[PDB]
């Protein structure tokens, strides 16, 4: 990483997003992507579940079949996964260590699919849960694997209609993380440095505690979830950290509709992880299941100058925004968004909250505009007076520094919020000289 670290909360790149292109090309692509978002200043990057899918070609990787087939085995109508061959994914992990960058894998652990039509005695029916024919050979399964079995009938939940891994079970404890013939650690062995559980409420938070305390590594589980209290419940639990959904959908509340004081609401009333547990949160604007934030320049310039660590969305960097003014909020959460938060000014279209800085960044004022038209304020932060301020994103047409008096007072202006005409709606300012 080039300015922070993973662990020191730097920001996370999700590469990927619902039904890239196919054809095994993503791992290439994002491997020839690693010098830019090094320099952009991304610590880590979210990969998409690596291994062989039931839909094999067509897979994203959300219905494994075969966990230790990276994409080297013809297995399913193809040898490389959606996304590539197992060296072309590792070269990826290569080239992104080179640079200090953290590769994070898509633990798919909750259900299997792709296994053969199987007479299962637990139900009294066949279900296709006949996994014996696994190419690599590596944890084959059979029903007693998938629920109901002797054991119980449920568990915490499923999805889709597959197979629902039993975890209790000796046998799937082993291959999953439990030894260093699991896939916890062929991943690891690959160079994969942390986690991102998908559908954790599927299962137990005593299986990602018991996964991580084998292996370590930062983690985040994807508990989808509006009440904070059982999001933070199975943080706690299981020892990892959660994707801040409360935040996001406050934020869609706040930024969508001219409706900040939604949002100042929630956090101040601990409605979201970022307020109550700024260290649990992974906070975003967009991931590959949902997207329903239309006004993302006030959305990213929030989650990056905001206390929590921030996700950035493929598509969003790649393909829908303006890549600089991305690249220019990363520079300014690792360099200036630091500390305790404070609210300044708000009403139904403006927000605007002091980060009173850390050991290592300064701290900030940002200004969120959703009106359609320029604005300004006079604002009282006693934090940067007696200094020279400027605003460094550059939002206001030009190179704007102002000298906050010992007062502690100063006049801040904020763009319009037009994106579809190049105003992005924020300021974000911070001492002069950084
Ligand atoms: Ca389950
Ligand atoms: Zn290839
Ligand atoms: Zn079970
Ligand atoms: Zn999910
Ligand atoms: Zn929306
Ligand atoms: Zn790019
Ligand atoms: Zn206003």
């Amino acid at each position: 990483a080039k300015y922070l670290e993973l662990e020191e909360g730097g920001v996370i790149m999700q590469a990927f997003y619902w039904d890239v292109p196919g054809g095994g090309i993503w791992w290439d692509h994002i491997r020839s992507k690693i010098p830019e978002w090094y320099e952009a200043g991304i610590s880590a990057i979210w990969l998409p579940p690596p291994s062989k899918g039931m839909s094999g070609g067509y897979s994203m990787g959300y219905d494994p079949y075969d966990y230790f087939d990276l994409g080297e085995y013809y297995q399913k109508g193809t040898v490389e996964t959606r996304f590539g061959s197992k060296e072309e994914l590792v070269r990826l992990i290569q080239t992104a260590h080179a640079y200090g960058i953290k590769v994070i894998a898509d633990v798919v652990i909750n259900h299997r699919a792709g296994g053969d039509l199987e007479w299962n005695p637990f139900v009294g029916d066949y279900t296709w849960t006949d996994f014996s024919k696994v190419a690599s050979g590596k944890y084959t399964a059979n029903y007693l694997d998938f629920h109901p079995n002797e054991l119980h009938c449920c568990d915490e939940g499923t999805f889709g209609g597959f197979p629902d891994i039993c975890h209790h079970k000796e046998w799937d404890q082993y291959w999953l993380w439990k030894s260093n013939e699991s896939y916890a650690a062929y991943l690891r062995s690959i160079g994969f440095d942390g986690w991102r559980f998908d559908y954790v409420k599927g299962y137990g938070a005593w299986v990602v505690r018991d996964w991580l305390n084998w292996w370590g590594g930062w983690a985040v589980g994807e508990y989808w979830d509006t009440n904070v209290d059982a999001l933070l419940s199975w943080a706690y639990e299981s020892g990892a950290k959660v994707f801040d959904f409360p935040l996001y959908y406050k934020m869609d509340e706040a930024f969508d509709n001219n409706n900040i004081p939604a949002l100042v609401y929630a956090l101040q009333n601990g409605q979201t992880v970022v307020s109550r547990d700024p260290f649990k949160a992974v906070t975003f604007v967009a991931n590959h299941d949902t997207d329903i934030i239309w006004n993302k320049y006030p959305a990213y310039a929030f989650i990056l100058t905001y206390e929590g660590q921030p996700v950035i969305f493929y598509r969003d960097f790649e393909e829908w925004l303006n890549k600089d003014k991305l690249i220019n909020l990363i520079w300014i959460h690792d360099h200036l968004a630091g500390g305790s938060t404070t609210i300044v000014y708000y009403d139904n279209d403006e927000l605007i909250f002091v980060r009173n800085g850390d050991s290592r960044r300064p701290g900030l004022i940002t200004y969120i505009n959703l009106s359609p038209n320029w604005v300004g304020r006079w604002v009282y932060v006693p934090k940067f007076a007696g200094a020279c301020i400027h605003e460094y994103t550059g939002n206001l047409g030009g190179w704007v520094d102002k000298r906050v008096d010992s007062s502690g007072w100063v006049y801040l202006e904020a763009p319009p919020h037009d994106p579809a005409n190049g105003y992005y709606g924020y300021s974000v300012w911070s001492y002069c000289g950084v």
